């Protein structure tokens, strides 16, 4: 077979050919299809953050570190302790992260599905999982694999020596493989697996800083970069300019990035021992015998002695099992040369050095000083160069550094503070947690919401379609991929959301100001209670959509759950916050798509990481149109006489064929509809407007709204979905 | 570029590579998480059959008798009339069905949805279902797409001179593409799409009744057969073989057949006015200015005149809108000749024949006859002859025979006859409906059940394993595309259930003689109580689950719904029952896969039919394990030293890692589980059993099951899933 085809066709089970395969370029809405409840074997009312709370977590940890050098026939420790492979488990789960889309991270327990499972940089990690499951069969439900795999790395490095700022617990368990996540075009892994991502460049110095957004790897496959060099050719130099375009990419610094490849390579070591012909298919790919287990190899017993993983086989220190300042002292003290593992791999050994590094299986056996292009990466560049140099002769600011880094990487996509689960915590906030303050006062109670309602809708300057324009604009900052944005902390206020395009900024400055004058009105006149910006953005979108429904016939309740506060400047990184920043909003009719996104593709991406379902993602649509909320108060896509309404008028005009639609522009994104009787120009629409008319899946949906009959149901529906959207980001409060 | 990729890689939405390229021949559970509650607009709650016993049914259907009438600008009607068109519309709808595997027809209303919006023979039938959604909007969640389409096409052929029998609604709608549907693995449509299903075949009259199983149609996206002659050569003899196959596939004899096709073409035209090249993309693939239609006709105005949807031109009868015997009188009276049509196809006219036919724009015009190459097969195959022969001269009896066989195409697919609804549900029972009786005497209560089970569990030939075994065995007939099967009407106690392999016969005669002595023994001494033995072997095995729970250390109350009746045998025709057996059943670990398609997939596929999620299906097989409920009673999988008690033993033992599994059979299918201490031999296992260890989504469930502290949770979620599986076919009870 060719790419993505069995040889054999199957008939059943979705056998067959399916319709992505005649019409490739067709919206998909799978992406809004996954994690279910039914689908989650917990059930839907699963509380993971309750069960966590009754777990042992001290018991927890203590039998992991017993686990660690418990050495099992199957899959034999190296020097008696499985330390090595746990941190390399854990550091493989967290370091799929990418900043600039948040997807990726530990946070999911991705590692133990396809597509990861399988990738080649995480050979043997299936043994590494394996391995513990003892520990999640003993504590069930009360501890994840996602919290696991990472709490495992965590005590691993404090068992051999190396204290960490602590750990946070609360990651739930998924139960599909995300395919949501773009890893990449390529139909090919490393040693290949990088032509889309490099647009066909080969010069790697060249090259190196011009890798496709958003990824972080250099190939398809791969963590962060090749070990063997980029492409596989041996050149440090260059390798440390990947390292610093993919590092960069997950969101870490130079010092960071030295910090965790010089504190990780302290520990264990690499497995090269035999040819790569010798080991069987990816977990994926293998027969049912290896239950979920991968990469058989057929010499002696696979394991022990035999073992081979990346191909290379590099002791980076003499004391592999215990925190030291060895990596280092051998980078920067040892003359290198390059050479062969037994596997045919490029890597580095000092060949006049002493003959002192420990071998895995036999305590009187020692070999010389090696490492990896990557590691020598790391004294060929100034920067890298020169905190290598600090570190070497100070080697608690290493220490420092490391702790820190390391405590980012199993956190980036925990979410606030708020989330973090367990006795150990470490107390410092830190900046890419977008940390959150106390609030100011007492919480205000149902007679002071009805009173800010009421104030906020008689405020000059206020209406219906910006109150609930700023109020989406200030919620689908929201990612679920790593719990970043939302509308707690009010950071529509601040840089650089304040200034986005998208947000119209003289028209937000306006809007603020008109709620910071309500905000003072009652701070101050109600005793000890006061409420916050962010309450109060979300509060007016909210009082807007009351009014709208009232102003459609009818009285519904949407609920409001106080409690936000008010972020600060200092807490809100602006690197960090410009990558939630659109490109195109649906909800809002922002913008546009580019050749390899659409604009309706771009929606459904945001819809996925704001966890709508199809329904929900077209009603509100529908409803936002209706309220005329684009981000600029055009007409496009109000498709309605009642503009403030909460009326399904989107719908029922959409689909009216006595409207004809035709492209007005040369790149497709704008659309003028036409009666066809007078011949007039009634309406314009953009691509995110239209797709509703189209995709067969989506128009079923518009269908239902447009329905003489469910005019109360749009209402109810829509109302559901607004207060999802404003409350994704409340895990301040529970159930 | 390369099939089934976009030339344009988007990066955004499910962009990018996916799991299912880099591994294709993986298991997967897509069909497991399809027509989720969360998808559906209408919300998890929504009761169809409440909505439309609501609906002013009368007026729905006065309502599109008058559109059939109403031409729109934007898609003029033919001769001032609909109703062919929507009688094809229907008439497509319904006429995906098969009949061995149970999928297509018209139940889900998947016409609206790809793959079938943009199918080439379904060209323009995007208009159709847009003519007719100012009734839906108009009636609104009273009645679904799915049974408007087939109520259209009901109502057009009563206001076309044609009375119906009667009509069912009930089919409630769906809201994603069905993508568990085998219709073939070709990678192109008609007029190619047929490479594999005839093995590369292309003799066209030997290979006729060798088309694939569980295939109906002789090209990938038509609905029956090829209209200008198999691979497009026009031999209507050739034809002919070509019908009786698709036909039969679908469930149809020859007499349904040639009504069906002589009914339908009584009726409105085919389309073929200016050549393919004018047409533009199908919907799937069209701009989002067609606005979910296709096929731009990019001449004139692209409608009306110039209306393009086979490439033929042919109109049989001289009275388009009105039912007539024209097309009997037209295919048997007239000389053809082969001839093009404007668009190059090939068909037959009567070139020496009247020229009286009417054209559809003009009052004043006239044509000669004309037929399909598919139409002149009806009297060039000898049996199709002799029936055409017949109703020439007696054209009552194709009436009575379409009537018939138009009321089996709309409803076979509907399931069982409480599922049909509204007001003129025709009273004759037909065969194809699997009918049911009215149940015997009052119905037990409580109290009668609480004696029942306690009888079952103490009767002679009876145990846990045996009850358990036998019911779900009973139960997984049931498959939810044709709403065929399942406990009601103890059919497992009939031919052909009875004597099924799968069903150890030797062992189920023993347990239904066993469960018809504790039925004599309560019938007639309860007064006019009587209890059925379809409602005895779901008590046996629900009674036998609460036991087994009970010695597991689970109480738990685990519910029984009274109320199924005992079908005869004269309701259970052996050849139609003959297409629910089971190929493997993996809750009872029989069977194994084929060439297509391994033992794994097959259970993943009848998961789909049972509606199960992968929890539900995995919670499942392990407790049928760990109640020793094997079709043969057999060890394998039997991963447990506590048979018969509902443990989690198979979890926890299956990824025990002290047992070292390998292949023992040549063929894949055993597998020798061996303690790696003692270099014993432990267990024997099917490709059932393991995938639960190997798929990493089902092993992240069996891991579930086998953690410590959920003993109860397993019980509960297997009681949970028992209780669904026992009752999907009650529909009386709704
Ligand atoms: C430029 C970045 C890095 C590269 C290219 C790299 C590459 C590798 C490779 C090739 C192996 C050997 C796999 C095998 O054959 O068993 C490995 C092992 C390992 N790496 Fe890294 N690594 C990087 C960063 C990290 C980081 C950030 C950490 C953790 C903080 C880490 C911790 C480990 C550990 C502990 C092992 C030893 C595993 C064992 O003993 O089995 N590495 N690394
Ligand atoms: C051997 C089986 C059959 C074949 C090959 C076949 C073929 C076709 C073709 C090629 C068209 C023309 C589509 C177009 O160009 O507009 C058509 C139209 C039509 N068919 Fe059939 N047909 C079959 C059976 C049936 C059956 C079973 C029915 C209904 C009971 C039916 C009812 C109709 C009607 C009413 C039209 C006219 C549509 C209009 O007026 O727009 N056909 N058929």
């Amino acid at each position: 077979t060719t790419f993505g085809r069995c040889a054999v066709k199957s008939n059943q089970a979705g056998g067959g050919t399916r319709s992505h395969d005649w019409w490739p370029c067709q919206l998909r809405l799978d992406v809004l299809r996954q994690f279910q409840p039914s689908q989650n074997p917990l059930g839907g009312d699963f509380d993971y953050a309750e069960a966590f709370q009754s777990l042992d977590y001290e018991a927890v940890k203590k039998d992991i570190a017993a686990l660690m050098t418990e050495s099992q026939d199957w899959w034999p420790a190296d020097f008696g302790n499985y330390g090595g492979l746990f941190v390399r488990m854990a550091w493989h789960s967290a370091g799929t992260y990418r900043a600039m889309d948040g997807r990726g991270g530990g946070g999911m327990g991705q590692q133990r599905f396809a597509p990861l499972n399988s990738w080649p940089d995480n050979q043997n990690l299936d043994k590494a999982r394996r391995l513990i499951w003892p520990i999640k069969q003993k504590y069930g439900n009360k501890i994840s694999w996602a919290d696991l795999m990472l709490l495992t790395g965590n005590v691993a490095l404090e068992n051999m020596g190396f204290k960490t700022l602590g750990f946070g617990g609360g990651r739930a368990d998924t139960w599909q493989s995300d395919e949501a996540v773009y890893w990449g075009a390529e139909t090919t892994f490393v040693p290949q697996g990088n032509d889309v991502r490099y647009n066909n460049s080969v010069d790697i110095n060249a090259r190196a800083d011009k890798l496709e957004k958003p990824l972080a790897a250099t190939h398809m496959g791969l963590i962060y970069v090749n070990p063997e060099g980029p492409n596989g050719t041996p050149d440090p130099a260059a390798s440390a300019k990947d390292i610093r375009e993919a590092f960069g990419r997950m969101g870490m610094n130079d010092t960071e990035t030295v910090a965790l490849i010089a504190g990780g390579h302290a520990f264990g070591k690499t497995h090269g021992a035999v040819k790569g012909s010798n080991i069987g298919p990816a977990p994926e790919a293998a027969d049912l015998g290896m239950q979920g287990l991968g990469w058989h190899n057929s010499v002696g017993d696979g394991n022990g002695p035999n073992q081979m993983t990346s191909g290379l086989e590099v002791i980076w220190t003499k004391t592999p099992t215990k925190w030291s300042n060895g990596y280092l002292e051998s980078l920067i003290n040892n003359n290198w040369t390059l050479v062969e593992s037994p596997a045919g791999a490029h890597q580095w050994e000092a060949v006049n050095g002493t003959v002192d590094y420990p071998d895995p299986f036999d305590k009187t056996k020692f070999r010389k000083a090696t490492m990896l292009t990557s590691d020598l990466a790391l004294i060929n560049d100034p920067e890298y160069l020169k905190i290598s140099q600090r570190w070497l002769e100070h080697p608690e600011e290493l220490a420092d550094a490391f702790a820190k880094a390391w405590f980012k990487l199993l956190h980036r996509d925990l979410g606030p503070t708020t989330r973090y689960l367990g006795p150990e915590v470490p107390k410092e906030s830190f900046i890419w947690q977008d940390p959150l303050p106390a609030r100011e006062g007492d919480l205000i109670d149902d007679a002071d919401v009805d009173k800010l309602k009421a104030a906020i809708l008689s405020t000059d300057g206020l209406d219906v379609s910006k109150l609930a324009s700023t109020a989406m604009a200030c919620a689908t900052t929201y990612r679920n991929s790593d719990k970043r944005g939302g509308c707690n902390g009010a950071r529509i206020a601040l840089e650089p959301q304040r200034n986005w395009v998208s947000n119209n900024p003289t028209q937000l400055s306006a809007v603020l100001d008109a709620l910071k004058k309500v905000q003072s009105d009652f701070n101050g006149s109600n005793g000890n209670k006061k409420v916050s910006l962010a309450d109060l953005i979300v509060l007016g979108g909210t009082a807007a959509v009351e009014k709208a429904a009232k102003d459609a016939g009818v009285d519904i309740k949407v609920p409001f759950s106080a409690g936000r506060v008010d972020a600060t400047q200092e807490q809100t990184d602006v690197t960090q916050f410009s990558y939630l920043e659109p490109q195109a909003d649906g909800f809002r009719n922002y913008g546009r798509g580019t050749a390899r996104a659409r604009t309706e593709e771009i929606m459904v991406d945001k819809a996925s990481q704001l966890t709508l379902t199809p329904p929900e993602l077209t009603v509100l649509v529908g409803g936002m149109r209706a309220l005329g909320a684009n981000y600029d108060g055009s007409d496009v896509g109000v498709f309605t006489a009642n503009k403030g309404k909460l009326t399904p008028d989107f719908f029922v005009n959409l689909v009216d064929m006595n409207i004809a639609w035709t492209a007005s522009g040369a790149d497709g994104e704008s659309w003028v509809g036409t009666d066809r009787k007078s011949r007039s120009e009634k309406y314009k629409g953009s691509r995110a407007d239209l797709v509703f008319g189209s995709h067969a899946e989506l128009r079923a949906i518009a269908e239902v709204y447009a329905e003489n009959g469910n005019q109360e149901k749009f209402v109810k529906d829509f109302v559901a979905a607004w207060t999802k959207v404003m409350n994704l980001d409340r895990f301040d409060l529970k159930v």
